């Protein structure tokens, strides 16, 4: 046929499939929505797993920031609702391999509102 990948494989995989999470629009432009985790189940690695943008905007990759070094997810730029009212992107993971086995992760962001917190 084509290909049948069958053994074991140290891959990173993300904790979550879809990382599902509420950030208010009134997020300032470094204001931390949440972090990548890359469970290798080894106890501890030898520190060799990245977080990049996979799947990304040209609005998404300057309206947030991500650290690469430390995996941790934030905002880059103020964020009106109106412009967006819920953001998707996804976020790749290498390990080893040339290119490397990279490992997609898609992040839901729901848009929620500050002003609107009920009395």
């Amino acid at each position: 046929g084509s290909s049948g990948s069958s053994g074991n494989d140290n891959s990173p995989r993300f904790e979550k499939s879809v990382y599902e999470a509420d950030l208010a629009e009134n997020s300032a432009p470094g204001t931390p929505i949440l972090q990548l985790r890359a469970a290798d189940l080894d106890v501890g690695v030898n520190g060799q797993i990245e977080y990049v943008f996979g799947a990304a905007t040209e609005s998404v990759r300057r309206l947030l920031r991500l650290d690469e070094t430390s995996g941790w997810l934030s905002v880059l730029h103020r964020i009106d609702r109106e412009e967006v009212n819920q953001l998707r992107f996804t976020v790749m993971a290498r390990d080893r391999g040339q290119p490397p086995k990279t490992d997609k992760a898609t992040v839901v962001l729901n848009i929620k509102d500050e002003n609107d917190n009920v009395p």
